């Protein structure tokens, strides 16, 4: 067998089926002969290419296969691997490297010392040093992407080595299985069950390691029987409970002040796959708070400024807590009040009145994405997201992630309608991804938050009472032009009676669509 | 309070009284105001700092911490850290910094671009970007070297930090706990356990995690119910099982095809606490063969050629194997036989002759050391070693590791006798060791086994057939003058009446002895 | 031909002829077959390897090329890779890599990802991506390791490379000769010639370049030219000046403040192959004076935080600067006054005493190297060093350089005597280097200052008052007996009588000697 047939039968032996690229030269030898069971998936941009994989592989909670050319595609996808790293996201990154006898004298297209790329934004990185090693390096790759704490490897492989016969002994590799689903042992976590049973005032932390793990509905159950208030850790890539749950608290304030006064009070506050705390812009915690953390990542576990650790996979602990647990005879949270009503007149449409119409038109297992800075706590407070993978947000902060994730989301679920908010300003990063969509038939909802501005960037500079900063209005964007470019269809909603209109139309579209509503200026 | 203050604290608070070091001007503000109740362990050598704290860390079974001087310093460690990287030893190395206002010139003592020195051999490396972050960066590495898969850290402090105020929110690292003592779920370890019980002919192969986890005894009593023959991995960096017991089968051949063939016939093997495998110098199983691996490295899992793998911690996993699985019907192996007793005349000493001495002599819970690389196979036969901690043997391969190893050992064991059996060519790599025996009484008995050449070097080129290859023997060292230069007791055995009353006066020392054996030549 | 036998010869068509090594499995492919006109410098330890091949280098003013072991070999020795990182010593180091087909498992003596490992300390790191890229790759290093600004290289090559056929169109290798001999152009030359002819009162500083490119009596010429003073760049690795000329002015305090007071009254500094400046332990410059720095290293010139740069070679900046600038009709500086002699009795000796002993008996073209750290400034106000090359100190602090590099520098220049003054502590750093020169007959005298402790430490600490510092002394240690076990005759001087007899006996000696002195205790 070739290094080629070797390795896409490891790969389809271990689940992978589809591969996410925009191709080179270095990548064709890979590419040809392309197996009829595969699926090849073009982005026209390596940082869509990547987020649409990242997407993928978070609905699908399974590892992404992704083909870049060499170190400048590599490169274009930083920013989204950044995003990745932060979000635990299982993408295996492949890239071409030029013939290995044309690397020493650094021929055109040459990926110069091609593993220290991409670090520090991946688990692993690697390039083999012989074509026959190809399969094993693969291997490799695909296991570090996969074992916790999940995230993005990279690989880089040499033009002329998919020819290469292969060993024969390779195929030990195919049907390898690699656990990490650990938790807590027998004696240490009946201790720990023994000090949630004994919490006056628990509360509960939930990040995103728990959506991924679909850990969702043990840690409703853990809350019903702790009867404790539910939070979700700050700056939150992912939704890993039911917004409207009588227990559900919502999304926390991203200070540390505002986090240690929101924790005082509470005896035992137990932490669920969330790094503590992904902070921004002081007590960690106030007096007679003890704080618990379940993390998968060591490095979390090691960079909290306080509370005991435990690092363990996130559903094998919310299940063994969930069910171990005594049901408190505490009375359970009442759920928190319906958000006011914003006053909206017959012009530009406030956020407010934007995420209430999506909730009210939206199906009920709808997928939101969001890349509308400025108003994410809004977006939090007025969607309802009863089931899992319902909510994404770039978890580097990094601008470019929804557009195309949100194609990946519904690539993923095809089901499930995905309606990724994203704003004037952050629509531009990863605009190239429409084309995806329109190619593909992909039919993801896009709704366009246009305000002139980067509304959250100035907002900002308000509060730091910071003047004369440049760069920070973006006029002048036709985001329907744009779809049209791309092959999307397009609406514009300039007031409610329009955002209606245009959403009944986008809910009822056999393809991807795109609306450009008119937002209120800061 | 300071820095310095807060630090101190942190590291008592985490179990730390010990600093093993060479010093530099970058380190007096951190060893000024020096503790009353810490101990400074002084070597003249980084080489043989680390390689003191590294034994020290194995045999106590905690993280050691280690302060070095600068990037000259923290190079001279390197070797030393290849070791640690291999044992997963807890070593926290930190390092003095020039004074902030003075990195950027590129003043004498500036450790530029600190972080990136000790990488790829450290978990984790870190220069903080304040003094004020110091002790969250200490908190950092102590808990990063002390999570499973234990490794060395690296953290790089500028002069001026120590004497500055520290936070007092960094109170909340002080009594941080942080476990990874995980293992596979219920589930799933049943269906491992279900495995075991119906394998026909199962074995155990058992690797150094097993010994730093004191999982030795688990592991008898799994190999007792199973009734399985049970090898230590290749390439041993400690001894994880008793070398008399009769399900004990030696040390496997490091071969890919010698292994296949060791564990042919096998239906199940069972691997613990080992990378599969530590090769040297062609199938990696054959047919009917399964293995599982349980490992606490993610990267053992990713790069085994073949076999199912678990990531988790090898105490909690060891412990519940061998309290699940049913108890065989299945005959006990019956133990090995001794070693035979090679002919000796009253000339220079056979190596196997040395060691049976040793074993003849030594109390039934010393501790041994090996750096004799040409002996390797038959110290293994011929020492009988009941207790967990009772072997040591650089995991990377790299000399200089057993002498100073050797003394943080005993350092850390001061009831059971260490004795280091160290060839000619491995003794220098870190001769300066010796200085620290004698200064702080560590009575560790070394044994150099003289045969004026590098042994193992000349029969791997004979092997190969390979003439005329240079730098392959080291005559004209006198080991007793070297000794003497250091202060340790010297004594010299040229035949077996003067190698036995050698040991009966070194076992009966109370300090240091080093004992120069005249061995045969290859 | 074979990777092999091209390579050896791409190395000697280059200039190079002896490797020095200490070996391994991994190297013996390459070791095996050794040249006949090869030679082969074994050292027992890493650290005295490449320190051997440094002394060799700076005093050859060539590349040195080495050979070591996989990763712990190659971290052994990256404390003397920081020494030579400063001193822009040429020096080739290669290491030995497991098979490629043993690298992905990690088989034991891999070296992962070897090429980082010893960064950021070299040029140039590098494995090639195929055996017949091997000449390609040690050409790259060969020329990296030449090219101003000169430095350390790294080299990894998998040991399966060496027997595997090279490509026929390697022979275009062998020859190439690469030119970094440049100097300012035309017109900006004049303009700085006619800055320095319109000085009027210049002064002169001289760094370790000038001594690299033995480009002193350029500067002598220089220097009486424009009748300037002229100072060694502060912590000196060389001596780039006849110190008994009558412009020499010394060794500059390292200070920033002492600098510019010295610098203070002086129109035009012009600095010579120097950092500027390697300070240690506030204004940079006082009004009035203009710095213009000429340095082969643009990083040297990023960081300067004063003056303009010029980034030339030295040799031929300093040429044309000597042979343009018109002579001055300023009356000539006149010479230093000699030091005082110093009270000495009849028993232990100040190094004052030393030094003006060793000046009185060494012959005039003796070669010093300083590693007796307390006793610096002495060293330089008290030997007459006439000639270019005759003096060596750590240029990175990092100790255990003096003792190894002595040996390869008396290696380099075998008709003038090498006096390696080296401190107690310092000693043992690299203390097994003494058995390489006496195997190879290397006549180097060592004299060690022994006073019992770490002399520069307790200095250091007792200026910033630093009470209970641990680790500063080193008592017991007998260097007539660590000198005796490595073969090298040793003799002591406990008061003047014996210190004039025992350097009278070194000085007629055939072999190397130690002196083992008594000295006075800070
Ligand atoms: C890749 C990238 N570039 C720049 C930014 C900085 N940035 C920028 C440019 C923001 C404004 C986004 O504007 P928008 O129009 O998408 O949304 P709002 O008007 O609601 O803020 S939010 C923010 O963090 C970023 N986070 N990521
Ligand atoms: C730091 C380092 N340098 C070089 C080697 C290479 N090496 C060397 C030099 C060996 C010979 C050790 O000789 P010895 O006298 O200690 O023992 P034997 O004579 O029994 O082999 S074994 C081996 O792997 C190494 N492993 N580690
Ligand atoms: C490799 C390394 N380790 C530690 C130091 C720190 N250090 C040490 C330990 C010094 C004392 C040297 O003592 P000595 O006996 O050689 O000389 P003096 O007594 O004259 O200082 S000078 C100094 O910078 C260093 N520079 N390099
Ligand atoms: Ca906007
Ligand atoms: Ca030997
Ligand atoms: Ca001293």
């Amino acid at each position: 067998a070739s290094v080629h047939g070797t390795t896409y039968e490891l790969l389809r032996r271990q689940g992978i089926d589809t591969v996410f690229g925009n191709p080179g030269s270095n990548e064709l030898p890979f590419l040809k002969d392309f197996p009829e069971d595969f699926r090849y998936i073009l982005a026209l941009q390596e940082a869509c290419v990547v987020g649409i994989a990242d997407g993928y592989a978070q609905a699908s909670r399974k590892p992404a296969f992704i083909n870049l050319h060499s170190a400048a595609g590599t490169g274009n996808a930083m920013g989204a691997l950044s995003n990745a790293w932060n979000s635990h996201s299982p993408l295996i990154v492949t890239a071409g490297q030029q013939t290995r006898a044309m690397i020493g004298v650094e021929a055109l297209l040459t990926n110069v010392d091609a593993a220290n790329l991409p670090r520090p934004l991946v688990k692993w990185s690697y390039e083999p040093a012989s074509a026959a090693e190809v399969p094993h390096a693969m291997s490799r790759a695909i296991h570090m992407a996969s074992m916790a704490p999940q995230g993005p490897v990279y690989l880089s492989v040499p033009y002329d080595d998919w020819d290469k016969d292969a060993d024969p002994q390779s195929h030990h590799l195919f049907d390898r299985h690699v656990s990490s689903s650990v938790r807590l042992n027998d004696q240490d976590l009946d201790i720990l069950v023994k000090a949630l049973n004994s919490a006056s005032n628990p509360a509960i932390v939930l990040g995103p390691d728990v959506d991924a793990a679909n850990a969702n509905a043990d840690c409703v159950m853990l809350a019903e029987r702790l009867k404790a208030p539910v939070w979700v850790a700050p700056s939150a890539p992912r939704c890993p409970f039911p917004t409207r749950h009588p227990c559900f608290r919502g999304l926390m304030p991203a200070g540390i002040a505002a986090i240690s006064q929101l924790l005082e009070g509470h005896d035992v506050v137990l932490v669920i796959g969330a790094p503590v705390f992904r902070y921004t812009q002081g007590q960690y915690l106030k007096p007679g708070t003890r704080l618990i953390s379940v993390t998968c990542d060591p490095l979390e576990a090691a960079r909290a400024p306080m509370g005991d650790a435990i690092v363990a996979d996130i559903g094998a602990m919310a299940s063994a807590l969930a069910n171990l647990v005594e049901e408190s005879s505490r009375q359970l949270p009442t759920a928190a009040p319906e958000p006011a009503k914003v006053d909206q007149d017959a012009g530009r449409l406030h956020p407010e009145t934007v995420f209430d119409t999506l909730n009210d038109m939206a199906p009920e297992n709808a997928i939101y994405l969001n890349e509308s800075t400025s108003t994410t706590a809004q977006m939090w407070q007025r969607l309802n997201m009863r089931n899992p993978g319902s909510y994404y947000f770039c978890a580097a902060g990094g601008l470019g992630f929804a557009l195309p994730a949100a194609i990946g989301v519904q690539l993923a679920e095809p089901e499930r309608q995905v309606i990724a908010v994203i704003g004037d300003g952050s629509a531009n990063y990863s605009i190239s991804a429409l084309w995806t969509a329109a190619q593909y038939n992909i039919p993801t909802i896009f709704v366009i938050m246009n305000n002139g501005t980067y509304g959250a960037l100035r907002w900002f500079a308000g509060v730091l009472e910071a003047e004369n900063v440049p760069g920070l209005d973006v006029p002048g964007i036709d985001f329907r032009a744009l779809a049209k470019g791309y092959g999307v269809q397009a609406l514009k909603a300039d007031n409610l009676e329009q955002l209606k209109g245009s959403l009944q139309e986008a809910l009822s579209a056999k393809g991807p669509v795109l609306i450009e509503v008119s937002t209120v200026s800061p």
